[PDB]
């Protein structure tokens, strides 16, 4: 009995050693739930970010798509106006020889 | 006193069962660590991205801004011409006949 | 010994309040892994569109280049075209004088 006795504190110091190093947890799940919410608000900043960038490749590039299409059509008007002129110039040319 | 006994062994065999359990939580609270930090590279990484690309968005919008806004006047005072050039044919066909 | 036994009963008692408080980490243990595959999907999928975002931004810049390069080139000749007119009708002027 004596024997039986020593044996429970041996096991019962050897136990809460066991809880000394098993308390270093609260100390670390603690840490990692502050940064969980860290990298989370980092997420939300960057989802914005690339709204505001999404937003703006759609808008330059349909500004310039309907700009273009309507400078490409000046030129068009354009160019055929010189020939017509340069068909003028050769008759007018004619005309006094 | 015999009982007494019998009752702490068993209290000590159900407590070391429960630290088996308990001593599980070492290995997870570490790989959420190391998650964590990984996670956290991921979204360092992203900003940069977002940043590269938002100052694109900047640019590539005021060098088309520039461009096009000169181009539209190169084709301004170039149809200008033009219609003055159509003006002096008239006045030059209405003088032959 | 029956202070022996009193003493190892109370050293039990304080224990097993121990394993109370921290079993009260499992469950934050848990919430905290299921957040870290959370922000883990938002990561992959912010990564995507910033992709998507990277791929358009050269796209617009791409043919933004090519096509002012052309215009630039078709005015580079329009211009010539104009002067040589001027030219011309210069010269059908001081031919009707
Ligand atoms: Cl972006
Ligand atoms: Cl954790
Ligand atoms: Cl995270
Ligand atoms: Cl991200």
């Amino acid at each position: 009995i004596e024997d039986k006795i020593e044996e429970i504190l041996s096991k019962i110091y050897h136990i809460e050693n066991e809880i000394a190093r098993i308390k270093k947890l609260i100390e670390k799940v603690d840490q990692n739930t502050a940064d969980i919410t860290t990298n989370t608000n980092s997420i939300n900043q960057n989802t914005t970010d690339i709204a505001t960038n999404t937003t703006n490749i759609n808008n330059l590039s349909d500004s310039i798509t309907t700009l273009m299409k309507q400078i490409e059509d000046k030129i068009e008007e354009i160019l055929s106006k010189i020939y017509h002129i340069e068909n003028e110039i050769a008759r007018i040319k004619k005309l006094i020889k």
